[PDB]
């Protein structure tokens, strides 16, 4: 009756194999795998609240935690290389990983706090890109940064709602 | 019989007339209108469950079913013509049409509709699986991303079917 | 435990300062920030207040700017920016209706309804025009918009 149980394991396995395969590839391609990963992790959380499966939550929490650091590494290197566009994309996947991590926390304060620092770090990083973008005079890039700035803020209010 | 009821009928008339017009034109435009069809059906299902218009459930479910089969034919032809992107794009509207069909099935209690949506997901899973091995063979890592993105979305449909 | 209040004020302050500066710049750029502006007002859902009235006012001002760009776009003959501008109008109407139900402002609910009702009127005109002009691609964009006003208008009915 549980055909999705095979499909659930099949999906993460294909993503994890791709993630290791794409690790050496272009950062933009790496961000694409992380985008699908955090999109996948949300449904593994959605299919563990329906289940009594607490073990599946630990799996999704580890993958969301690992996806968070991967987005952070690409964000640090991209900003160092001068690419604010690819960098700003990385914080987007970073906060998205933090958002699902906060959802994973509900039904462990340490996971909620861990997701909080992930969101807090993202807000700190985008602030540097936003303030820098205003200095460079690129109003178009400030929109993307301000668009992101709202998204971390929108996520950050949810942690308060989670208490 | 409110004022929104007129807007619902007005929307389906414009969608149905366009769908027949673009069938002979290009699949990409046909996919765009088909995408709105499942988007429109989702909002019409939410107001027929709220207004208790059980007749509208059959109408909205039929349109999602028709959008599913229309998405499937263009998905089948696209893979035959070698356009895996348009095929993978078409499968997205298919699973979304299957998703709303599964959601209507669980609410209305139509066990036949739940399996029909289930087979739609099974068909979509077969195509992406075939596309995935093909995309991996040609070395197009970009296409496996779209396929894995689609593959993940199929799981969301299977989660809802089990919830019934 | 009100650490977000600084970030909340920082978001509205950064958006409002940018919104006033870019208004005279490019219409496409003005529409994009208005999308972020209407996205920013959504954070007002957290009702702790005095800041709620400020953010609700900002949504009112963002609504008219999208309509003004929509009017000029149709006047300039570019239906594309109009449908894009009309799109941001409907989200502004959507967020305005949600804020109305929080404080129970029945006048705001009818006001937000009229923006969507008018937005459906313009998009209906563009749709018949786009089909008449033969730009089948624009009819999809117009029909794409048409669904969203219906989704917002259906939600407004769910309130009353």
């Amino acid at each position: 009756e549980e055909e999705l149980k095979k499909l659930l394991e099949e999906n993460i396995k294909l993503i994890e194999e791709l993630l290791e395969e794409v690790k050496h590839n272009d950062p933009e391609l790496l961000l694409s795998v992380l985008e699908v990963l955090v999109r996948s992790v949300h449904v593994i959380a959605e299919v563990a609240r329906e289940q009594g499966n607490e073990e599946l939550l630990e799996r999704a929490a580890r993958l969301a935690e690992e996806a968070a650091y991967q987005a952070e590494e690409v964000a640090r290197e991209a900003r160092k290389r001068g690419n604010l566009e690819l960098a700003l994309k990385a914080l987007q996947i970073l906060v998205n990983a933090a958002y699902v991590l906060a959802e994973i926390a509900r039904d462990n304060e340490e996971l909620l706090q861990k997701a909080h620092e992930l969101a807090r770090e993202a807000l700190r990083q985008v602030k540097e890109i936003l303030e820098q973008a205003r200095k460079e005079g690129n109003l178009e890039l400030v929109i993307i940064a301000l668009r992101l700035h709202t998204e971390i803020m929108r996520v950050l209010v949810e942690i308060w709602r989670h208490r």
